[PDB]
């Protein structure tokens, strides 16, 4: 046996299987940081935890989020475990575990003048 996995990102599974697997709901933690006085939003150190099931994108998750902070739902970039998912990649394909954990960073780009 091979008795060592290479990669968790390498051997991914499909949407229709993966369900199968993690039949969910999984609890996913959004950690928030602390920001006084570098944002116009809510982040005071602290965690935002949402219990709910594998049918929807990525996209459910920021809306929460900006439901309760100030945080809209767009500049904030979720980093799983170190990938950068998007609201436009859904959390089946990426097939992720129940009690997951979204890293919340700062968005980089040039910067929108105007939209």
């Amino acid at each position: 046996g091979s008795s060592g996995s290479s990669g968790t990102e390498d051997s991914l599974m499909p949407e229709e299987e993966f369900l199968r697997r993690n039949k969910g709901p999984v609890s996913i933690k959004v950690q928030v940081p602390n920001m006084q006085d570098k944002t116009e939003w809510k982040l005071n150190g602290q965690g935002l935890v949402f219990t709910l099931p594998l049918t929807d994108q990525v996209s459910v998750i920021k809306v929460k989020i900006h439901e309760a902070t100030g945080m809209p739902a767009g500049k904030q970039k979720l980093q799983y475990e170190g990938i950068f998912i998007k609201d436009s990649n859904s959390l089946a394909y990426y097939n992720m575990a129940s009690g997951a954990v979204i890293h919340l960073a700062l968005k980089e780009r040039s910067g929108p003048s105007s939209g």
